């Protein structure tokens, strides 16, 4: 069937990274959840997990505040109103490299 590619979530994969090794516990009770509700967990195979930045750092200085979500729920937050989650500063696909960090294993 037909699939829209987000504008957003397809940067996942090019986004700086974070090791799961900042209060990220996975699911798999003390479970950090996402920003727009639910555990958080890098096994779950629906979920994009990112932490969002308060600020942002140019596309390769590695992380030096963040919030920790599915970026696929904040890309259809944003598809709706272009800002930031928190401090309502301007988030859209030009940006997001810049705040969102990809966590991994």
């Amino acid at each position: 069937k037909l699939a829209a590619l987000d504008p957003i979530a397809s940067q996942f994969s090019q986004l700086r990274t974070i090791s799961k090794a900042l209060g990220f516990k996975d699911a798999a009770d003390d479970v950090t959840h996402c920003l727009f509700g639910g555990e958080l967990s890098l096994s779950n195979p629906d979920q994009q997990v990112i932490g969002l930045a308060g600020n942002p750092t140019d596309t390769s200085q590695p992380y030096s505040d963040l919030a920790f979500m599915d970026m696929k729920k904040l890309a259809q937050f944003l598809a709706g109103k272009p800002e930031h989650p928190m401090t309502r500063e301007t988030l859209n696909a030009e940006n997001i490299a810049k705040y969102a960090f990809r966590i991994v294993p």
